[PDB]
């Protein structure tokens, strides 16, 4: 199960940076095994800041589902999602949010040092009790080299 | 002229509350006093949970201006923006935030305890740098009203 949304939120963040349509992030979000929405970060496609693949996938499956909560559906995303996006995550109520790459490996090819305390646990005011799944092994190592592979092939936002 | 602008975007609340869009919060974009966004939560118009008033602005200026950063740009939010839309006034490059309400005015009428760490100064992986208003006096009361006047005229979510 875990493997196999990682590995296509992985592919999505290549895809998306291939199309021009903004970074090289991913995220996929299941219903049981289903797949409901499969995205990529648009900021770019979009001229949109808050099109991150995150909040993209959420907008996508709300719409597809008919229903503003996700709670029967977990998000799978390529990288640690940033503050808005576990903000997101949050409103959205979905289950369980597995991640592959910590977000120090997209800081390390320049993007903004930006990072959610309620995903690490670090708030006063902010707490998740959020089902939350750092990936390890395989398709985390995929995840984390996504950064360094896809460098040259897109301009930092 | 952070009164007139703060009062409109406390006008955009009550007027998506009686459109039935969403719940009573509204935000107003501007650059050097002239209005690039006005908008109001959307979430029941659109099924889109990220679609809060700031959320909502943000991608409307974007789009009205044509570019992904709003760096000449000040927020006006009728309520302290949530955990996700505090992290799209930074991803947005917004240079200042003018708030009506304190959050626990809207905790008060049902909406869930989640408060930005980073907006009031707690934040420790997340660091703001925009500059940041709350409103005092007539500006306050106005906000804070809102939950007052329109609890139970909307659909919690
Ligand atoms: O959650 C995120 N989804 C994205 O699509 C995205 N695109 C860029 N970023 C930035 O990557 C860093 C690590 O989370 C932070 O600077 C994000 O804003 C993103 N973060
Ligand atoms: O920033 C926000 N914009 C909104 O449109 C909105 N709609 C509802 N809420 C909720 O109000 C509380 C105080 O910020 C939190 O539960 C928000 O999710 C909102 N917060
Ligand atoms: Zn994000
Ligand atoms: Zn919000």
């Amino acid at each position: 199960s875990d493997h196999k949304f990682l590995t296509q939120a992985v592919e999505e963040a290549y895809k998306g940076v291939d199309c021009g349509d903004g970074g090289p992030f991913g995220a996929v979000i299941v219903h049981n095994n289903e797949v409901v929405a499969s995205c990529h970060n648009m900021v770019l496609k979009y001229t949109d800041p808050t099109a991150h693949a995150e909040v993209t996938a959420i907008r996508e499956a709300c719409k597809k589902l008919n229903k503003i909560e996700l709670s029967e559906c977990e998000i799978y995303a390529s990288c640690e999602p940033c503050p808005m996006c576990f903000g997101a995550i949050h409103l959205s109520r979905l289950k369980r949010l597995v991640y592959g790459a910590k977000a120090e490996a997209a800081i390390a090819i320049g993007f903004d040092d930006f990072i959610a305390d309620a995903l690490r646990g670090t708030g006063v005011y902010q707490k998740s009790s959020l089902e939350i799944k750092k990936a390890d092994g395989n398709g985390a190592a995929i995840a984390e080299q996504v950064f360094q592979n896809t460098k040259e092939k897109f301009r930092l936002y």
